[PDB]
């Protein structure tokens, strides 16, 4: 089996923006999730060859992670936080897609998924 690429993190021909926005969503978002003690199945794209999941990337087709995301915060990457919160979406949507309710990734998930919703509530006005 193979993994496909992963997203990408720099783009010279996008145009990139830092706002206070995107800043809170580094320093408090990212940061939060980041450091709790179930975010380690999230801190870089799922390796379907070593965890045996050659349907991983048949199922899903716009995979995300904290270590993308992360990396695309330290760059500049995003012109603007929603494109930065849609990133955050789409790796949660992912795991309960490919799993079940109940299992202990998506019990990780969604205890992350609420912490992410208690600090984008405070974003602060751009
Ligand atoms: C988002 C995600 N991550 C991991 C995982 C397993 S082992 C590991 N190791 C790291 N160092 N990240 N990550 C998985 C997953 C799924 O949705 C499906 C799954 C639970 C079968 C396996």
């Amino acid at each position: 089996s193979m993994n496909p690429p992963p997203p990408e993190t720099s783009n010279p021909n996008k145009p990139k923006r830092q706002t206070n926005q995107l800043q809170y969503l580094l320093r408090v978002v990212l940061k939060t999730l980041w450091k709790h003690q179930f975010a380690w199945p999230f801190q870089q794209p799922v390796d379907a060859v070593k965890l045996n999941l050659p349907d991983y990337y048949k199922i899903i087709k716009t995979p995300m992670d904290m270590g993308t995301i992360k990396k695309r915060l330290e760059n500049n990457y995003y012109w603007n936080a929603q494109e930065c919160i849609q990133d955050f979406n789409t790796m949660f949507t992912n795991c309960y897609i490919y799993n079940k309710p109940g299992d202990d990734i998506v019990l990780m998930a969604e205890a992350l998924e609420k912490l992410f919703l208690q600090k984008i509530n405070e974003l602060p006005t751009e």
